[PDB]
């Protein structure tokens, strides 16, 4: 799951949007990238059809014709361009060396509680735990102890 | 599918009855004979006289190549404009999509090419090769309910 909930999306000058969060966060992102990569999202970059967008009903998605983009994805995106670690990093972490919630928490010396929270975006990931992230990554396999050196 | 047009209508001007010379977004220069079209449509009757087809100009906000009242669509009078030279347009291969009920991924699996490709020819991104037109025909012709094309047409 994902635990932000999208309250207000803007368009801005094509093809940058607004996008302001139920933590209270308001984050700006640009979409131009996906919007010409994909050939199925070429009628939105019409810049009058880009300025209709808006949060979709069901499933809170950012929404022009059909829920483009699930909110999850959005929220990484600002969070990446902001120079951020995201929780689509941080799970990509965990999916990549096979962790569970219990085995991440063992890994980084933090509660499992935490390491749910980070994946969820329930709790900012602050630059100290992506480190760790990297760290632990570096310094495979689990030792008896942990080294003084990188390897 | 919901449409894009990629190139923008930078300028028109007037030639001498009934020509014009559009200039795009895309860099192209373009001349475009609209004399049949006017005379096909009753309504536009009074562009027909030389002084009102002079002043053609694009259309305030809407962008479409107007007179009095936003009488032809820019996509449209591209269109026309590669088809006058010879050239195939994103209309002839959006009509051959389009009759043949064919999406991104099935013209894409029909001509051999990539989905991309497919949606730039479509919203006029790219020019559209010969080579490329005559494998619409081709499938066309031979609609093939296999993977694998035969050696001539059908009879």
């Amino acid at each position: 799951y994902f635990f932000p909930k999208l309250t207000a999306v803007e368009a801005l000058a094509p093809y940058r949007l607004r996008t302001t969060w139920s933590t209270g966060e308001v984050l700006e992102v640009d979409v131009g990238d996906i919007l010409r990569k994909i050939p199925d999202l070429a009628p939105i970059l019409d810049p009058e059809a880009f300025a209709r967008v808006h949060i979709a009903e069901w499933e809170g998605s950012v929404e022009w014709f059909d829920t483009e983009f699930g909110r999850d994805n959005v929220y990484a995106w600002a969070k990446e361009q902001a120079g951020e670690v995201s929780h689509e990093m941080f799970g990509d972490w965990m999916h990549r060396n096979n962790l569970s919630l219990t085995t991440a928490a063992e890994a980084l010396g933090i509660s499992r509680r935490m390491v749910s929270y980070y994946r969820t975006a329930h709790k900012i990931i602050p630059r100290t735990i992506w480190l760790a992230c990297l760290g632990w990554e570096a310094t495979r396999p689990e030792t008896k102890t942990l080294p003084r050196t990188l390897p």
